């Protein structure tokens, strides 16, 4: 149960579960039930399935990009009416610009993919960025992110 260091392919059952991938490149699948999914070090692909699911960092380096390669995580499909994403351990100095440690959101030309970018360079020049593939951008809501409370204006 759960993953270990190295690459893993993990598939969850119908009941609610807590699943961590550990280090390495992992795929996590949650299935039905409300699930907790920890990506761990390395780039990961997280699939929540039915139920309210929370996707979390386990390390401060859990999702970053560099010229040495991308180590960011991707969440698949995503239910914006129910699911939660926590990014607090990476840290961001702002939520509305997209450069120098401030977040912004971007979309693919067909809206089928969504990206969270920051171009962080606080000291190490390592940008902390995430992506969502297959995302229901058509029904996305600000409630999904840890900061929440983003009223329109
Ligand atoms: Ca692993
Ligand atoms: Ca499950
Ligand atoms: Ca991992
Ligand atoms: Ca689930
Ligand atoms: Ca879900
Ligand atoms: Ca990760």
């Amino acid at each position: 149960a759960q993953g270990t260091d190295g690459n893993d392919v993990l598939i969850g059952s119908d009941v609610g579960e807590q699943i961590s991938g550990g280090a390495g490149d992992d795929r996590l699948d949650g299935g039905a039930g409300d699930d907790l999914l920890d990506g761990g070090a390395g780039r990961d692909r997280l699939t929540g399935g039915l139920g309210a699911d929370t996707f979390r960092f386990a390390l401060r380096e859990d999702s970053h990009r560099s010229p040495l390669g991308t180590f960011s995580d991707l969440i698949l499909d995503f239910d914006p009416s129910q699911d939660k994403i926590d990014v607090s351990a990476l840290g961001f100095i702002g939520l509305g610009n997209g450069y120098a440690g401030t977040l912004a959101v971007s979309l693919s030309a067909d809206g089928l993919r969504t990206y969270l970018k920051s171009y962080d360079a606080d000291a190490q020049g390592r940008s902390f960025e995430l992506a969502l593939d297959g995302n229901h951008a058509a029904t996305l809501s600000a409630g999904n992110i840890v900061f929440a409370a983003a009223t329109p204006g």
